[PDB]
């Protein structure tokens, strides 16, 4: 469930990263788009292990930064679990295109009777992080809405309790 | 994971040995008799419960997800421990994995350990080594992983507060 990624800084010095300890451990807050952290696969809520081959464990969100500001070298890498605290729901639209639930400010609040959401059991109180393969987070009700509108027939989602979301955020 | 389908029959005294609760409008098992049907057929702490002969669980409170087993003249379609994940941890050269725990809850992470290198994070509950491992005593636990590759499954406090 581990893997390594090598950021090569960009130009600027910089890595498009914003880490947050939770529970002891580190996980991405903020992933800059068209970064290095973008470009090898980092996403809102993965996990950071090691640092340079340093574990983060315990370290708080001001520590892991430091590390990183003094990092030497154009170089760094991490070792990252993936979106631990994520899991995947994939649903199909009804013939009337809506498969099944309502959601505010970016948290699933309700399922529809009935619907694809229900036979796949999608829950509630849980953000949507992801569409079929994009974050959705930081974005408004309306452009969810028509994220999820521009239709796919086929549409997953991933999915974190709102509780560690919020912590996270 | 994905899904899975387990077909359970009642034992002789017409039991499956289940409680189930309603949490984020879906039905999770809270509690799994053992060796009860529910049991041998691998239902779990924390599994969630998505159909019960083929009607769709969503929604519906404890209440009713019992009497409709009550009731079943069973299939159900399961998604496994959802709010749960596992972590492998390797013992050190004294035999400790490196973490402190207190009523189930891991409490601390022992610098420079293999808990550490893994990850394993604390106000979460263990739910599993492999064994099951709710409603034991500490010393207990404690007993289960000293009795070299321990993986652990565990559940962020928060949930596994409400679930029991």
């Amino acid at each position: 469930g581990i893997r390594e990624v090598i950021l090569c800084k960009d130009q600027d010095g910089k890595i498009g990263l914003r880490l947050k300890s939770v529970d002891n451990g580190i996980f991405v807050q903020l992933v800059q788009a068209n970064s290095p952290a973008s470009l090898v696969g980092l996403r809102f809520g993965d996990q950071v292990l090691q640092i340079n081959g340093e574990n983060c464990a315990g370290w708080s969100s001001d520590k892991a930064h430091k590390v990183l500001k003094q990092a030497f070298g154009e170089k760094i890498t991490m070792t990252i679990r993936d979106r631990p605290f994520e899991r995947t729901v994939t649903m199909h639209k009804d013939s009337s295109g809506h498969v099944g639930f309502i959601f505010k400010s970016g948290k699933i609040t309700s399922i529809v009777k009935d619907s694809s959401a229900a036979r796949n059991g999608l829950l509630t109180d849980h953000h949507i992080c992801e569409i079929n393969g994009q974050n959705v987070i930081g974005l408004k009700d309306a452009q969810i809405a028509d994220i999820l509108s521009t239709a796919g027939t086929v549409v997953t989602i991933t999915i974190m309790p709102a509780f560690i979301f919020e912590h996270i955020i």
